[PDB]
């Protein structure tokens, strides 16, 4: 038999988190084994070049739990196959839900995306990374994510993306120069419409064909690890793609869909009640962490799962227990994995452990911060006076979850304007505004995420059909933003005062200068201190006194206005002797000159 | 009330493993608390400048469990103090057993040592290291220990050692350059006799004054961590110093020594041995272990002369249970510490968990390997034929425990001769042999330990009263050996095939070329494999064939006979293509040229 009798029982249980070991296509040297979940199927057959595409050649046999199994001699790696499932009167051809690679027969994905029998043999050379990897313990380490869409990042030539293999070395080299710790990849799972960016997924178990083979993707991940970079994958349990050959009405009935019409994006939601659906999804989560050494999983649009109308009420329990058991299972099997959730409701305890009634994610996107911060900085400096509370109040909500600061691709697309485009004033000020924003984002509590091109201050919105405007890296302002982001990341990676985003890690210095739009705050761990002085107005401020707890010489660690970043060059000497009398209720104070639209980061000596 | 009633009960159970929180001298803001264990004392008094050394000025009060405690206003850090204990008719002055710092009023440690009140506030900068310390998992990682006597390493001026601080940057630069992962420091705990090397200990809780303050040592340990170096401390629970004011007959009776007269005399340690029966002794020792890992962030503790604890000549269950609970508490409170033992008997399960009836150490010195290897290469190449079995049979014992292949200070002393001195022939061949020894030791399964000065092959036995013969780094033969060790450690740090010391990590290629004294073996993890071919004769061998598992281009990753190491320059030169001919029972074979007295390490080409 293909299936152990314990297996079937686990599938009925909903506990088969190894299910990729048995479902899908698994080759031998003499043939391939096939296993399908089709509970309301009266018959199932595998069709392929290996058997005349004849529906009667290899009729899989019905086992328990709606599972079908069969062996086909001569079905070999690199063939395409297809399931012909019969629901009573009607018959239909379907793709493998567990397909490990899918490849278009036509050459165009939106036309056809067929399953290919594949062997997943790959040898890793990332032992050192995987032995030192730290998931949940990363709360006390700097986490700086570079978010990437692979096809859009760089083009080998106009309109043709870099392969997985070919992308590895350019991506690793650039990420290391930036100082980013992780790369977040928009969904890699097989999808027909390239314009979906991967969020409409048909092949959950198949890395997209456009950038190479499955093992090509592992080589990329393997390479990135040896270079010391983490890989977080975007994962879409929220919904499945609307493709007829895909998961939609697999048996001729609702299967991955809700059986009930009333509930169910529409219709193309996963029925989290079904034990098989929870199996399929949770196994896929571990599958990526298991076979591809993925460091983290990021779940988007959690609110669409948590509620039903985004006495039973709005909340969907099915989804919350699945989300909870999803996170529990990940951390049980991979204690150093990372789970990130984006939830646009104020659902509490997203970042909380399940045993405290939380969803069990390690991180939550602080999109409130993103909105508030962005709403603040588009406003003209004359007006930032009138909205001072938008900036300062971001910290009242900054500790409700373990948060990642969320500057994201969604923010720079659909008319929202490039981050650069968003900033006000002439070109010098926009580069200044962008340097200030990044400075404040790194100072603000929480982990940092920046999408491709934000590190240049790219002019145009993200277009998936092209590569980012790397040509702007030649004009001075834009290499300066890049130099600024790198220097911020180097400061971030080294100073432990920035690693602790708990309320302990922050102290207010001053937030009352609404008229001058100035903010002074402290970031602390143990003895170590970092002082942040921020000018959101062009008007340079002279003899601006800023209270500090410790006296003595202070150093100017970073100056947003240094010419190396494209600034006016207005700066403190870098040697600053503290005045022994009070300011802002503090024993000493630093008297500085605040450069235009700039951030000063200052540290005491030894 | 200095002592909680919970404090008294835990001390009575011998379960007070934080006992340093309360015993000894603890400075207050206006005075000092003193707490001493003297169960059979009728009176105990604190003497110091802070009371003009008057014995009736501050008489400690008896609490339960024989613990004495009292407060002295005006006793401040940097004050020297003394306990006056009255045993009936007789009175005696004693040092603090829990003294956290000691200094000699005379300025000679032997003539006198004094307990000085110290405050241990120190602000650490080793965040990244200790959040990433792998400890037990280090068994799967490369561990290369550089064993060091701090006073002997380098002298800042003739006959003057470096301070804890002064040594930090010179040593860390050296250890980083040579690629060792950890440094093991010969006992730094306060000791009267410098010539003891620290193994006769008076002040278990005080780092020796010779190199500076406690915080001075903290800077070094902090410093090395920032540089990525682990620190293992040598720890002596077997015996205390035979010093009259020290722990000998502390309260006027046998206290830290065994009460029984027959038990009191032990052949290696004479009258002074720790009475592991006493719960108070168990506290003092296990608290001390945790104290070093707690306040000094040390990564490991290495226990010497474990056989002297286990036997009395036979089994000492007191010592065996103390040993077991020592290891259990260590890993319970500091899961990423490392504990190492040297045992001169074949006692089983030194490296095994207590729950499997082991002693609970993580690592054991492979002294069998050391004696065997040294015995073999001490002998002349003409004779090595007749002792081939001594070389090859070393691996029958290499997987019995988790082993650290150790060449130590004890080997290079007392007329045993330098490692260099140990090797046969003239200087060229001696240097060749030493490159071979290090070559095989890095190839042989197990972690690696090399004592200071061995890395260049210094001539004279290690003399503690002087600094190493660094001037030999000017002569080529020794500068070559140091380069060879560096390259060996780099290979070790980068190749995971050397990290797994299980039997799975080793495969024999051929061992029966006894006549020509050549051995070939494989160090393999997963797909990765490293081929070691060793010629223990000064005649090079040509057209020597070596079987291989995989056929294809192979590269030569290391050649001991490379001119950079002081060698002939003989070698395959790379581009070695396995010949699809069977040899040594293997499918393919390599036709190699074996240089004189040399080690080859070869990798297939990817």
């Amino acid at each position: 038999s293909w299936l152990t009798e314990e297996d079937i029982r686990r599938w009925e249980s909903g506990t088969f988190y190894d299910s990729y070991r048995k479902l899908g296509a698994h080759p031998d040297e003499e043939g391939t084994w096939f296993c399908v979940w089709a509970p309301h199927a009266d018959a199932v057959s595998v069709l392929g070049a290996f058997n005349n595409w004849d529906p009667e050649a290899h009729q899989l046999e019905r086992y328990g739990a709606g599972l079908w199994a069969g062996y086909v001699p001569g079905a070999l790696p690199g063939h395409a196959y297809k399931y012909r499932i019969r629901h009573g009167f009607y018959q239909a051809d379907k793709t493998d839900p567990y397909a490990f690679a899918m490849e278009p027969p036509t050459g165009s994905p939106i036309e056809g995306l067929a399953s290919i029998i594949t062997r997943l043999d790959y040898t890793w050379h990332d032992d050192a990374w995987m032995q030192r990897r730290k998931g949940p313990a990363s709360l006390y380490e700097p986490v700086s994510i570079y978010e990437v869409h692979l096809g859009s990042w760089r083009h080998k030539q106009p309109g043709v993306s870099f392969s997985y293999r070919e992308i590895a070395e350019p991506l690793a080299d650039y990420v290391q120069d930036l100082g980013f710790t992780h790369v977040e990849l928009l969904p890699i799972m097989e999808h027909p419409y390239y314009g979906s960016w991967g969020y409409q997924v048909v092949g959950y178990y198949a890395p997209t064909f456009r950038y190479g083979t499955p093992q090509d993707l592992m080589y990329l991940i393997d390479y990135l690890h040896q270079r010391g970079i983490g890989v977080i994958l975007d994962w879409v349990p929220s919904h499945f793609a609307a493709d007829p050959q895909g998961l939609v009405y697999f048996d001729g009935t609702t299967l991955f869909e809700y059986d009930d019409p009333r509930m169910r994006w529409g219709t193309y939601v996963f029925d989290y009640n079904k034990p098989g659906v929870r199996n399929f999804l949770i196994s896929n989560a571990l599958f990526w962490l298991d076979y591809y050494h993925v460091d983290g999983l990021r779940v988007d649009a959690v609110a669409s799962m948590l509620y039903r109308d985004y006495f039973g009420g709005r909340e969907n329990l099915e989804a919350i227990d699945f989300i909870k058991k999803f996170n529990e299972t990940v951390y049980l099997h991979f204690p150093e994995a990372i789970t990130i959730a984006e939830e646009s409701t104020a659902w509490p305890g997203v970042s909380a452990p399940t045993y405290n009634n939380g969803l069990g994610f390690l991180y939550k996107w602080n999109m409130g911060w993103m909105h508030d911060t962005l709403d603040y900085m588009r406003r003209d400096p004359v007006h930032r006076k009138y909205h001072h509370d938008t900036l300062t109040f971001s910290l009242w909500y900054a500790f409700s979850e373990h948060y990642i600061l969320p500057l994201s691709h969604d923010e720079v697309v659909h008319g929202k304007g490039s981050l650069w485009t968003k900033m006000p004033g002439d070109d010098w000020q926009k580069a200044a505004n962008l340097r200030l924003l990044y400075g404040h984002m790194w100072g603000h509590p929480g982990k940092k995420l920046l999408f491709m091109g934000g590190e240049f201050g790219q002019h145009h919105e993200w277009n998936h059909d092209t590569q980012l405007e790397w040509h702007l890296l030649d004009q001075p302002y834009h290499r300066g933003i890049q130099a600024w982001v790198r220097d911020l990341n180097h400061l971030y990676r080294t100073h432990p005062a920035l690693w602790h985003d708990g309320p302990e890690g922050f102290e207010w210095i001053d937030f009352n200068d609404r008229d001058q739009s100035v903010i002074c705050y402290l970031r602390k761990h143990t003895d170590r201190l970092l002082l942040f002085v921020l000018n959101f107005t062009p008007v340079p401020r002279e003899h601006y006194r800023v209270g500090v707890p410790i006296g003595g010489p202070w150093r100017e660690v970073l100056n947003s206005d240094a010419v190396a970043y494209g600034g006016s060059g207005m700066g403190n000497f870098g040697r600053v002797e503290a005045v022994p009398e009070s300011w802002h209720g503090r024993p000493f104070h630093l008297e500085l000159t605040l450069p235009p639209l700039a951030i000063l980061i200052l540290e005491p000596e030894s």
